[PDB]
């Protein structure tokens, strides 16, 4: 934990760090290039306070008028089966699809959960099309409206690209207000000035500018309804009209009670007709204001008459359907039509009187609009270069927190200084070799073999004046490479010109005979058992040129065998007939064989894999050797990576 | 306790921590899915101050008129016997039951405690029904009003699902105020703007919008009524004072000024938009309690695991004993496993560690004054006889003659485990009624000669001092290669300190987590006081997580 090898292991794990930071930056690149752009338009409104207006504009009265004005409760998207199909379609430059529905009436499922009935439009051509609600595809053409199965749809000016899919959602009025209000925003920027900067944010540019203009013009028309309402006859008209409508409302509910005191199509057409009648009323009283606020040739008024000719066609079709079903249903349908149509008109009139009164107590005079809304061509979200740099630092921080975590993950040896701090004479650091015959005779110039020759020299100095010429090499663990080092060391000492004997006293799972080529019978175990002679067990590794004694058959009592005095006799004989004797023993952390053979060994060494065996294992192994009367001369680090080994090619 | 130790014990106890965190998250998720949703509706009231109005709305005249308008003192709930029956009913998708009571009059018990006479409706069909007050079930039909036993019910438009139970409570008008006022809330958001955002929260979505609209209409009407009520008291005394005649005409002029004003005095409060209910419930707050469930599970798990860490005090590793200066000679791992383990399963780990003990003792047992080894557990249930018996077996198979004396005269049971002739045990020898030859045995399994305690003697320690015991040891140490003695703890009785006088080597056996370092320290000091030098300990029953041994073969 210090800057020096901080930069060190960062240079080491550069592959990892740039890998993951690059992965995160590519994620950010694809998110920034696939996230749908959002444009915001600002309009400026002038008045002569404005604190009440900051909340009056965001009221359901004003927004709720624009929703009903632009039919914003009819939602439409190009369908892309992936979550990123829209973005990639934009990236190709494909012009996004868009159609126009001046009149949509879904079957009005409107369940508690799925209160938003969804249909998909399949574009057949520029004129005709097909719509599937849940499988029943209704073929339709622009102009004529499709009025089937309680479904009324008038779509016109549909886009060019055929075969596309348009998901249509008749989301409820409250939802269509809430989303708009979430996107809409007001401010004053003067804290007292008449300047009201209105802001609206959305994806489709043209759609947002029109919505903001509709909002602004509705507010303007309301504050002009101020100036015109006071002397207007409409006030007294409403004052007198409400009582008669409520009277027929009372009469209609009385008629319901009298007749009461379920065919599916009956409710479907009933709801459809009621929706149509409510729209017909609201459009008549809407025409009432567009007539003097605007002109006949003005396109908005034309739109009113067009959408009502649509609605009158729809009512005509609905009446055609009503006439055909039984009178037992027609009677109830007419009686319910009168009733809930009366409540619809009644609720409208209550609204009507309400905001007509709003003209009165508004003290504002002229509500001039300074400049109509226009959309900034530059999208404000997704923010370019503000998530990308965040992707960069996120990759960097996850890199540091992961690399330091892995640093504090491994616990093995990292350098011979760790052992020599404990007081262990590391006699060698055998580097890892890339590479069935012995490496010391297969690839004599490999770095590991040069390091093993270095171990040979260091031993030959340290092995003199020991009580005898027996060397015991004990791995700190299985898979510490005990037999690799022992075998190659024996080869490197034999080629020198000394007679070497290699005893594999790992009676539990020794496998040197499986690697030198062997006569498996009459190994070492068969000698301790007394069923084999001393000369009949010795072999010749033709490669290394040293005599080899294999373990033979795995006996059931290893440690009980090794205590037999025949082992003493064998070593005493061999140390007279050989220059060096190397013994392989099982770990001392696992069994007690090593501490039985170390009874007789002049020198005992531990072999420790570079990053596998910990300092604790070597410490415990040396102390447990000492408890048994065996003094471990030192250690032999093994399998050290060439990054940490000082050895290199030379020649 | 370090981060490394923390993660180690966490992964070791990963079962516990994930179990507790997961179960608290299960409670959190079931609570989030069962707590009734609570919708919130809003309205916008506009005026031209607003500080009196945020208090006049919540006054009892306002709420009290809504209560009497909507009959909100008539409380209705669908019955569910469990505390979570309603929640599971919603989860199943069952449409909640609801009925309309336009006119309720209970027998009006209205006691001091039970001022809320509680009745249950049993829905028989879509038309008729039955009502049980305290068992007396009155069958009734919508339309016709039930007037029996002082109980007046006009219930109409009963729901579809029959057989249901509906608890009806005619809670007091003041209560029907207080609950609403608790749910009702007002704000200004401009600090001077006329805008007021009334919010009403409740479970039944369609009901709360109507209630909030009723509140708004009552407020509208009462403000119309007040400004007019000023002029109305003026008008009232003008009417009372009309009888001079020219002054009568002047009063008539004032009268005609005032009369029309009352009808025309409409203003100062405004419903910018009536109440609508936000379809997304505001409570229960999902994803805010479930994360609280996660964090509560995590915090309680850590505070419990740390408590358990600071709970146990037993030995945790031989390094603790070697800190005091005690040569731990072995760490026998706990074996999963009536015959000796050293002959039943000769290759088990717990036997490999005992061979590792055999070699270390063999080194440490030369230069001892004699070949008698005394092994005394630190307490009962330290496994002293397990270790001593297996050690005797593993030394017998080597080829040495071993004698295994069980000098635990108090509750020794080695004879109950080797197979025995209970007669002529050890105690029967010290009493002089048996000779040295009839006491020794032959465990056919281990192959080591065994001497049992025999009968429990009245005076154990008095027996052990008898000079025949030293005669026995002197003879055996000449006829045997090793003598292992079992002795009771030294913290309980002083037998161990009597036998230790004749033992060349003495070892303690300490169970891994049971015995504490304090017991070993006191035991060694008490052995030293009695002139017995404890060579070292033999940690026992060490769990395989902390044992260095592993299978090799």
């Amino acid at each position: 934990i210090d800057l020096g090898r901080v930069i060190g292991e960062l240079i080491d794990h550069r592959k990892l760090i740039i890998s993951i930071t690059s992965v995160f930056t590519l994620f950010a690149i694809l998110y920034a290039l696939l996230a749908t752009p959002i444009y915001e338009t600002d309009a400026l409104i002038q008045i002569e306070q404005s604190a009440p207006e900051t909340a009056l504009l965001q009221s359901r009265m004003i927004l709720g008028k624009t929703i009903d004005d632009l039919n914003l409760q009819i939602q439409i998207e190009q369908k892309y089966f992936p979550v990123i199909g829209r973005g990639l379609a934009r990236l190709m430059g494909e012009k996004p699809g868009n159609i126009d529905i001046t009149r949509l009436y879904l079957p009005d499922s409107d369940d508690i959960s799925n209160n938003t009935p969804s249909i998909i439009l399949t574009v057949k051509d520029k004129e005709n099309y097909s719509i599937n609600s849940d499988g029943i595809q209704l073929n339709g053409v622009v102009g004529t409206l499709l009025n089937e199965k309680g479904i009324s749809l008038l779509v016109n000016e549909i886009d060019a690209k055929p075969g596309d899919q348009f998901v249509i959602t008749q989301l409820p009025r409250l939802k269509a207000i809430s989303d708009l209000l979430k996107s809409f925003s007001v401010a004053d920027l003067g804290k007292d000035t008449g300047m009201l900067t209105l802001t609206l944010t959305g994806d489709n540019p043209k759609r947002i500018s029109h919505i903001l203009d509709s909002i602004s013009q509705n507010y303007l028309a309301q504050n002009i309804a101020r100036q015109a309402a006071q002397d207007a006859k409409s006030l007294e008209f409403l004052n007198q009209q409400l009582p008669k409508v409520r009277a027929e409302l009372d009469s209609a509910e009385d008629k319901l009670n009298a007749y009461r005191k379920l065919n599916m199509e009956a409710k479907s057409v009933l709801d459809q007709i009621v929706n149509v009648d409510n729209q017909l009323n609201e459009l008549t009283f809407r025409e009432a204001e567009v007539s003097q606020l605007y002109t006949k040739e003005h396109p908005t008024y034309k739109a009113l008459m067009e959408k009502r000719q649509t609605l009158q066609e729809e009512k005509s079709k609905l009446n055609k359907r009503v006439s055909s079903m039984p009178s037992t249903q027609q009677e109830v349908l007419r009686l319910s039509r009168d009733v809930e149509s009366g409540r619809a008109v009644y609720l409208q009139l209550l609204n009507r009187q309400q905001e007509l009164n709003i003209a009165k107590s508004s003290a504002i005079g002229n509500v001039r609009i300074i400049d109509n809304a226009v959309t900034d061509p530059n999208p404000v979200r997704p923010k370019k270069t503000i998530i990308i740099v965040i992707g960069v630092v996120l990759g960097l921080i996850v890199s540091v927190v992961l690399v330091l975590f892995q640093v504090f993950l491994r616990r093995g040896i990292e350098s011979p200084e760790q052992l020599e701090e404990i007081g262990i004479n590391v006699y060698a650091s055998i580097p890892i070799s890339e590479w069935d015959t012995l490496l010391a005779v297969g690839n004599p110039a490999d770095l590991a073999v040069e390091a093993i020759r270095g171990l040979r020299t260091s031993l030959h100095f340290a092995m003199m004046e020991a009580k005898n010429n027996v060397l015991m090499i004990s791995g700190a663990s299985p898979s510490a490479g005990m037999t690799f080092i022992s075998s190659n060391l024996a080869a490197t000492i034999a080629i020198t010109g000394k007679k070497v004997l290699f005893i594999d006293a790992d009676l539990r799972k020794g496998y040197a005979h499986k690697m030198f080529g062997h006569k498996n019978d009459k190994g070492l175990s068969e000698f301790l058992s007394g069923q084999a002679a001393a000369e009949m067990i010795i072999d010749k590794v033709e490669g290394g040129g040293f005599d080899y004694i294999g373990r033979g058959q795995i006996p059931p009592n290893p440690a009980e065998l090794l205590m037999h005095p025949r082992f003493e006799q064998l070593l005493n004989w061999a140390s007279q007939n050989y220059d060096l004797i190397i013994i392989d023993t099982p770990p001392i952390l696992a069994v007690t064989d090593a501490a039985i053979i170390g009874r007789y060994a002049g020198t005992c060494l531990l072999v420790a894999r570079f990053e596998k065996n910990t300092v604790k294992e070597i410490d415990v192994s040396m102390k447990r050797f000492e408890q048994s009367g065996v003094v471990v001369k030192g250690c032999i680090l093994n399998g050290v990576v060439k990054k940490a080994s000082s050895y290199y090619r030379y020649g």
